[PDB]
């Protein structure tokens, strides 16, 4: 039995002061803290993996309620989702990732990303590819307003 | 054999109108009528299944003409597409959909989304994962001009 | 064994004269020479192929350095890509491509496209799939500023 999975993330370059309306802290969305990192690369790959295993997404495993005081570093979330993944008897068949950013050149930091993702998934550098494209100056990634990332992963077990 | 598939759909919230030019009625684009529903989730997922079997896509299984007076419900189309997909000796391995929408709040209904797809795909909920993410207020999905969804498929049999 | 591979590529429609500042001729971005041939489909497919073998992406094997003089014919880069996916011992189990574009009518030339693809990818026609959608005038594609393509590819052996 094999599992196909897909994840997708977007995050703007700007920072936002937290929303307080009426004296109350109000989150902008469901898995807000889970995504605070802004690591589009590890979140997409996370929901990809989660999605194959058929477990929802970052927002169902890390609601802002449980994520309230727990550590929200994306790498750690990756790992925790891989725990639940393996928990259903699954090894990272293979994983492919596309970062979509116009500018911040990433070629330099790419093999280092694979390295880490490999460990977090307990597979090896070879079943983990990571690339980067630009939307050729178009769209919001192109106008340099944010950065995106798509991810696919195949699961074996 | 096992087959991978992918489909993508974008829809505006706005209601466009029957185009009538010089007497004649001009058909906006091809799978226009079938899409009119604007259910990016079901359409994209359908596109993924057809793509998996190299069956084409929604604009080829449902030209405006053929779709003209044939009832435009996109759930039957998904069924249909899947009917054509068994006729090739293909069963649904598993399915994974990402819905990209800002304000529209999907968490409540996602499980009822999951429910339906499985009947139609005659598969079991457990092999149908569904999810929503937002583009962090960026893009056309973030300015609230519309909605999108990517879907991925693994066909077995 | 099986490898999942995903690819994405965006192309603008305009051309960018070759730069000259202070005498010197300045190059634009890493893989602009490759992507110059503005063929979002063959490029998106190329990357999904490499993504799965895990050879990175075009601009990797074709740096604006090597390719300083290499030919901007996306079909060649595709065959070269399929070359390395052979060394590693890989067959094209299955491929699916989605063209996101607002107006050039693709539909009539799809089939012409799948042929060339099956050619360079040495496989059968029911092995390649090419579909085309619009984003209902939303985003940079619908504003007809550019064209984008998504590809997902399976590999065997
Ligand atoms: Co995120
Ligand atoms: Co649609
Ligand atoms: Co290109
Ligand atoms: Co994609």
């Amino acid at each position: 039995m094999i599992r196909i999975g897909h994840g997708f993330d977007v995050h703007a370059f700007g920072e936002d002061r937290p929303l307080i309306i009426g004296g109350v802290e109000v989150p902008y969305h469901t898995g807000f803290i889970a995504h605070s990192d802004g690591d589009v690369a590890l979140h997409a790959l996370t929901d990809a993996i989660l999605g194959a295993a058929a477990l929802g997404d970052i927002g169902k495993l890390f609601p802002d309620t449980d994520m309230q005081y727990k550590n929200a570093d994306s790498r750690g979330l990756l790992r925790e989702a891989f725990r639940q993944v393996q928990e259903k008897g699954y090894k990272i068949g293979n994983v492919d990732i596309t970062i979509i950013a116009q500018a911040p050149k990433m070629r330099p930091h790419i093999d280092a990303m694979r390295a880490k993702i490999a460990e977090d998934l307990q597979c090896d550098i070879e079943q983990v590819n990571v690339k980067a494209t630009t939307t050729e100056k178009l769209g919001f990634t192109g106008r340099q307003e944010g950065i995106a990332c798509e991810a696919v992963a195949l699961l074996i077990r």
